[PDB]
């Protein structure tokens, strides 16, 4: 696994986090991207805050559409969430994967960091 495009829809949220999270771990030996197959107006601050939180940065993050070189190359494509539909093309030369995130009975920070927390499992997992 030496190189990852994360995907949700926006790309201004879960994907900028599992993004910063990545890069926060990786050595230098491991692509990070993120794309959004329908990109945000601009960054999900909450996001961006909770990042910050743990020592880590998105706020310079920018939502951006997904690079069919860079989908059909990278070793993994995972999907964060229920929503973004990714169908992997034939050349691929990776494989597709899709987190679940558990919504939490919270709102605004509380929830960000909930869902923050268990990206960063994931994201440790994949690496490993």
């Amino acid at each position: 696994m030496k190189s990852v495009l994360f995907v949700c829809v926006g790309n201004g949220g879960k994907s900028q986090m599992a993004a910063a999270l990545a890069q926060k771990y990786a050595s230098d030996s491991v692509e990070i991207h993120s794309a959004g197959t329908k990109p945000a107006q601009g960054l999900n601050q909450l996001s961006v805050e909770s990042i910050a939180e743990v020592g880590a940065d998105m706020s310079q993050g920018i939502p951006k559409a997904i690079d069919p070189e860079l989908l059909r190359t990278v070793d993994r494509v995972v999907i964060l969430g229920d929503d973004a539909q990714v169908d992997m093309p034939e050349s691929a030369q990776g494989a597709l994967e899709r987190w679940s995130i558990e919504e939490p009975d919270a709102q605004g920070m509380e929830r960000m960091r909930i869902v923050r927390d268990q990206i960063d499992n994931r994201v440790q997992a994949l690496l490993a």
